[PDB]
């Protein structure tokens, strides 16, 4: 039944850059293939008087020589005829950090509580996707309440990656 193709997935209705400002903190992820951040994420948004929005994060990596640093990021989004599709170029203060250009998809949000964040890096033959990252993010560190736990099960049934997500702690590692 459910269809796994990425251009069949639903984004946010009419998204609101500005609503959506401020700083979320990663509560769950789903991991693409090779280096990610692996915890402590927490991801600061914002929109100028132009409408460009950009944002800030923070993690912790490990990188392959077993060291364990917190990565200063910075993304800058570019607008795209869907409202709630971004193309985002990606880069770190420090030299050694990944760099590069993803999609940004905004799931679902309520601006207030939670947001699922979507990105299909590689693109199978036959449209679902073969190497995708997605995040659960909260406005709380606290994180959600049940009621909003059943929303984003769903979302991240609709997006076919259901039972594919990690919890993420925060303690503090790159200060929280
Ligand atoms: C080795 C360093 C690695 C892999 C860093 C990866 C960083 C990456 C995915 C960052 C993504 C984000 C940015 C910039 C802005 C806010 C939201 C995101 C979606 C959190």
């Amino acid at each position: 039944e459910r269809d796994c193709r990425v251009s069949s997935f639903r984004v946010k209705e009419n998204f609101d850059k500005a609503r959506f400002a401020g700083t979320w903190y990663a509560m769950a992820k789903k991991d693409p293939e090779g280096l990610f951040l692996q915890d402590n994420i927490v991801a600061e948004f914002s929109v100028d008087e132009n409408g460009h929005m950009s944002a800030t994060a923070k993690g912790r990596v490990r990188l392959l020589n077993n060291w364990d640093v917190c990565a200063d990021m910075v993304g800058t989004f570019t607008d795209t005829e869907d409202p709630a599709k971004f193309k985002m170029k990606y880069w770190g203060v420090a030299s050694f950090l990944q760099k590069g250009n993803d999609d940004h998809w905004i799931i679902d949000t309520d601006y207030e509580t939670f947001a699922v964040q979507y990105s299909c890096r590689l693109l199978n033959l036959d449209g679902t996707c073969a190497d995708s990252y997605s995040f659960v993010f909260a406005r709380d560190p606290s994180g959600f309440s049940p009621e909003v736990q059943k929303i984003v099960r769903q979302r991240q049934e609709e997006l076919c990656l259901a039972r594919q997500y990690r919890l993420i702690p925060h303690n503090g590692y790159c200060d929280g």
